[PDB]
């Protein structure tokens, strides 16, 4: 009812111990460390809880308007918080290297991962496993349940305009390139200087190797297999429809979403940037206790595009046309 | 030992209990609510921790170079933790005011205990659980950051008649100033700009005189305009005009990091009373009446800045030609 | 066509003049403190140009939901420039006050930025071609003005149609008779009384929007602002803005307090910025009336949509609002 | 005298001009992409102006407390303008690939740097830049004037702040043999330290445990072999590694060592800012790449394929930051018992 018992404080600030004042050499920047990683799991509460509600309404044949306006409050309430996260990082920059060293003794590796909140959202987001007792129930389920990745590729799956009967984007798609690429043939083929015509000449082939990655479903199934695509053939043609139209009443919140996820997955690798730099200017690449550099290099390599989720919806730009050259909306 | 128990996660992570999901009524964002507000909470408590090491650090005769570097870094500290804390409100102004209204039935009307001590140990003026009593009490009556950093001010050295004598050779070299702007004054050739000037030098006594008669300073701090102690002020004024000096650097970082932490508070007040009116309005149901918005918004006054004084320091400048040079 | 030919840079940075350097005295931190204004100054131009497009898109009868979303770009673009703007306070509070004081005698007391009163009155802020921009954004009318006639042509409130403000009177006499008698059958007298005297507290916030004569006696006074319409139609969109027909033109109401809270911000950190350089007065400002005078401009008076800032006060419960029929 | 001519605002505000507006098809967020970048120039020529200025005090050989607390206020301010600078970026997003589409045809690719003057913050600050020259459509100049390539020419040979702050740092007080002698006091200081924990973990109960701690001792030799023997920092610094001369490094261990001192804190301070302006640098880099694919993805009509967007991402290495050696100095660090006292 009241406050303090509402949000149960005497539970909540009673989590705190420090163990160097345990031990009776007390590291005042101890207090800092417990606190700042607290809060972090806090927010990793939230983000789950919001990141389950999210996967909930996704899990659905039927997602309305309605449902789209909550999904998009949600991720970009995930977005706040991720930027809140961000920001906690120079506050615990804060307690110098040798304060750290005073109290890390007391501090205990990890067999696994470092946090299960942490491991959690980057499941559910959809962080590949292989790009890499309640608790391993909740690992279990976070690796077999729908990941945001999977569940937004069935929304994208079936994005009107898509089918043969209907609008039939694709086929309208591939239709205005070929006669996109053929003005331009010609229109480089008028220009005055030789130099301006060959590089334009080269350009339009480029252009064709573009559109090749995505009217050939085979060239699409090998980035896939490499590991440079992750959406299936169907959930990238309606991820492509979505930007064309984004200025479209109907597809602006459906473009809003695909946005937000991108912020969301940049977010996280900003968060792992910042974490790494945090985690070099206390230790180093290597210290007393650390056996090594692998820790260290092992952060670095969480940096890579394998760990980017929405890979897909960074390169969606690259297969624009100008808005004279998209199939104009029928209904 | 491990991560989880070293940071007691079974206790942290069991403590978000929500009332509209217990009365089988849920609203998703009561979830939000309670992790912002718990948010806020953990770091009030690590504010509460640095102002209790900096008061300690402060509650000596010698101040040395040494611990004046570690209680800048600590009020930094907290300025960065202010600053996230002012980032917060957007994160809770997420939820809906009618998804607010369906869970604010199972909330009933200090609001937060450690807020409190915060404002307390800071220095906010008292006229401007036993345990909850207790802190309360000791917030109250233990010296305040304010109290604290008065006493530090008083000491500094420069002031001393004996040695460099600061306050006497200020007020001569506030004497010659003006007197120089008076002569250059009566030499301007139009009337008006002369007249301007000369009613213009005549604000700066009345300026120079409102620090320069102790009787004048005691009737601002009577009437609220002042806080500081005479000697306080002197010696606030004396590390102003030598921020430049290695000596003087790191006291008026010390000045400056009160004074944004002051105005980070007072930010956090208006993010709070905007986000308060765009959820409630002014008076919703069970306000009874608008007395709750009026009561935020007076929060918002100079009664309650605590370094007010601070403030106001480059009222009283002179340039640097007319400063007194240091001698040691 | 190539890029510095294209932002002109051969005129932009040669607009940088040191008044100290010329004068054989420099101050270091003369140039910091002419980029910042001149940074200023170019967002200044980017807003009125956002403003002046979002002023021509509401200048029309027909305001589609096409319109409406580029409308909310560009006022969402105006936010992220003020936030910008907001930071570029402690930029210049980096320069100290004897440096400053080492140089403001080339500078002339002077609205101080022309742009910037433009910006004031083109969003509708109540204080030979710079007088003549300044007339135009006084007589052309300004975002406050347009917001209004599209807040009065808002679908739903029309009689013979949805006819939302008689369902919404209805609602509330309804809700608020419910109120009473759950009051009465209250076992505690303490909270029996409360609770009815909160009751009362509501009818007089209702009677303020459903008397006209009430809601005209606060505009009178400069509590109010919306016409009574413009104001029924900004309190339909809030309790609908969950639905899709509504959801844009509430984040069109969102961003317009925004913006109005933004610039509040911007003249709370500039008024501290300049007691940090100058205090409340100095040599040269014959008195503290230029520090008063920008103290006064953090007051009520100052924000022009005060009116959307109170609509929540008039909020019912989900369960008693009047369902869309269409 | 008043604002408007004081700030010049007849000239500055005389230099916008919409290539869309001129050609009768007008790109409303056109005007958006001018001001951006505009914005970015004025800061550009802020910085510059702030990184001279400290090139300059940095010049000499006695550099005091007093000097050192304004080099320290300048590294900050230029700070607080990249930080600025990265929250540009956000600003520019909000206009859509399709507008930008519409009129980057008036826009032309550039004959080697983008920008003159982000060129020249790199070349200051001591950037190593790659080799680039790419084809264009229509060739341009890489310099549009002599008094451009002077500027380049010039922040390539003089000092950068890379090299100003090395001979700084080997000026640091402390390392001189007949004084303090830290180098030395500190060797001895590992010696034993490695010494004790070599005891300790022969001591270890568990054989794991023992074999562990043993290990990781013989990674900390090889740690400090990498700085105690100057033919491996020399070897290092030659294949890029390293960028520091080895009594440049010695210096800035002392400074990280002694941070709390009030002696050392500006020091301190200052290489803080330095690896703050590197760490800023690299996020505007990513940041700016991000917003390029959000605009035109890895390639676009006019790009000529992907090979403008896989340099920028090539910015993103290593090899771009400037302190390299700063970001490591936690490696080197012994606990405080075992940190040589400071005597004087
Ligand atoms: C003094 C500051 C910190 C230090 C020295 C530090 C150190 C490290 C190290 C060395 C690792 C890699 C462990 C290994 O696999 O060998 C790591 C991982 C991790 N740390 Fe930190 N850390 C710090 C602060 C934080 C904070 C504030 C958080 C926030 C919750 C955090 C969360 C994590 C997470 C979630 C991982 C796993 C990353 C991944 O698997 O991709 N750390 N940390
Ligand atoms: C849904 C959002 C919120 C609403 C509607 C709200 C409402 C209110 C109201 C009405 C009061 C005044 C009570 C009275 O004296 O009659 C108040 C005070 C207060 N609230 Fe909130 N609040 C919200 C969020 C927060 C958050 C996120 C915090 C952070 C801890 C917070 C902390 C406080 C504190 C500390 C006070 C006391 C202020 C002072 O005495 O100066 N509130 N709030
Ligand atoms: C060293 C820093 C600054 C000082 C000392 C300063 C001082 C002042 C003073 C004393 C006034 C009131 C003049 C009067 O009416 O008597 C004023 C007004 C104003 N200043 Fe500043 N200022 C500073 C920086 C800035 C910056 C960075 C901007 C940005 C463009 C700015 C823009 C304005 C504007 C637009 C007004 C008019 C405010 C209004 O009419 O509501 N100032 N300033
Ligand atoms: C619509 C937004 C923008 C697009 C599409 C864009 C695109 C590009 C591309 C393709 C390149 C590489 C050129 C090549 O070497 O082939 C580049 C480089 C560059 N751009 Fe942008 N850019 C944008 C906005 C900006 C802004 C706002 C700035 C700020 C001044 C900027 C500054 C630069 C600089 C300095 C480089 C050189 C980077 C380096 O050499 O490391 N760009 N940009
Ligand atoms: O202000 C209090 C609620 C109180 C509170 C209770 C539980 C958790 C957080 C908060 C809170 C935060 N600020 C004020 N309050 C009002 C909020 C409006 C409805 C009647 C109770
Ligand atoms: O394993 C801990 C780090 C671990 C940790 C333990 C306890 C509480 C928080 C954390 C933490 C946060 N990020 C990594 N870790 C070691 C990792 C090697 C350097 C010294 C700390
Ligand atoms: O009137 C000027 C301030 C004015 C100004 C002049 C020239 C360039 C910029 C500015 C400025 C910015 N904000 C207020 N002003 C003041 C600045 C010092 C104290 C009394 C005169
Ligand atoms: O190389 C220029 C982009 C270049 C530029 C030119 C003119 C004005 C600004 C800019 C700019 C900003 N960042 C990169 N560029 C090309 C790159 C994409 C197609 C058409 C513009």
């Amino acid at each position: 009812k009241i406050y303090g018992e509402y949000l149960m404080l005497d539970k909540l600030l009673d989590a705190q111990c420090m163990l160097s004042e345990e031990d009776k050499r007390p590291v005042h920047d101890e207090h800092l460390f417990i606190i700042t990683h607290q809060a972090y799991e806090l927010w990793f509460k939230q983000i789950i809880f919001e990141f389950d509600s999210i996967r909930d309404m996704l899990d659905a044949e039927v997602i309305d308007e309605t449902k789209t306006l909550e999904i998009v409050k949600r991720l970009n309430r995930v977005v706040l918080i991720l930027k809140l996260l961000v920001d906690q990082v120079p506050i615990l920059e804060t307690m110098t290297p040798l304060d750290f060293m005073d109290f890390r003794k007391y501090l205990a590796p990890a067999s696994g991962f470092q946090s299960l909140q942490f491991r959690l959202i980057e499941n559910k987001l959809g962080v590949l496993t292989e790009q890499r007792e309640e608790a391993r129930n909740s690992i279990r389920n976070s690796e077999k349940d729908p990941s945001l990745l999977e569940l937004v590729q069935r929304w994208l799956e079936r994005t009107p305009g898509l089918e043969e009967s209907g609008f039939n984007f694709w086929a309208k798609f591939q239709e205005s390139v070929d006669r996109f690429l053929e003005a331009q043939v010609q229109s480089a083929m008028e220009e005055p200087v030789e130099k301006a015509k060959n590089y334009r000449l080269m350009d339009i082939e480029k252009r064709r190797e573009v559109y090749r990655s995505i009217f050939d479903p085979a060239v699409h199934d090998a980035l896939v297999r490499r590991g440079d695509r992750r959406f299936s053939h169907r959930a990238l043609q309606g991820a492509i429809m979505i930007t064309f139209y984004r200025d479209e009443p109907r597809f602006s919140q459906p473009h809003q979403l695909l946005t937000l996820l991108m912020d969301i997955d940049s977010l996280i690798t900003k968060w792992r940037y910042n974490h790494v730099i945090m985690v070099q200017r206390m230790i180093g690449s290597q210290q007393l206790g650390t056996g090594g550099s692998s820790g260290y290099q092992y952060l670095r390599s969480t940096l890579s595009d394998r760990y980017k989720v929405f890979l897909d919806l960074f390169n969606l730009s690259t297969f624009l046309i100008p808005r004279e050259a998209i199939p104009p909306l029928d209904e």
